[PDB]
């Protein structure tokens, strides 16, 4: 596997955007809480497939999605509301399940990090 992809968009000034309160905090409170765990670091930027030589990932994963993405989004008032965010939350996690087996230690990373991310979620503002 030669190459990795392009990354996911970031910006798009054509797409529907807003600040809401909700989207704040997912910057402000709950990525960054998430960035700081010490089980972030496979989360924090895309998968470089070629470097850590699975040149079946993208293969089997066909909507890449990380936390540096996220970001980046969220700086560039990607979203409209804190739903689609939570959802590319969701499409990391799930990705990896995908990839990966139950017992795996990227797999307990993954856990753990979103056992977080669903406690930092469960009450957001209104
Ligand atoms: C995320 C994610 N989803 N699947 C994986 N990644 C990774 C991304 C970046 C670096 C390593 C990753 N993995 C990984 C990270 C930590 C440990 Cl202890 C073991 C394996 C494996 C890779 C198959």
């Amino acid at each position: 596997g030669s190459t990795n992809p392009p990354p996911p968009e970031t910006s798009n000034p054509n797409k529907p955007k807003r600040q809401t309160n909700q989207l704040q905090y997912l910057l402000r409170v709950v990525l960054k809480t998430l960035w700081k765990h010490q089980f972030a670091w496979p989360f924090q930027q895309p998968v470089d497939a070629v470097k850590l030589n699975l040149p079946d990932y993208y293969k089997i994963i066909k909507t890449p999605m990380d936390m540096g993405t996220i970001k980046k989004r969220l700086e560039n008032n990607y979203y409209w509301n804190a739903q689609e965010c939570i959802q590319d939350f969701n499409t990391m996690f799930t990705n990896c399940y995908i990839y990966n087996k139950p017992g795996d230690d990227i797999v307990l990373m993954a856990e753990a990090l979103e056992k977080l991310f669903l406690q930092k979620i469960n009450e957001l503002p209104t």
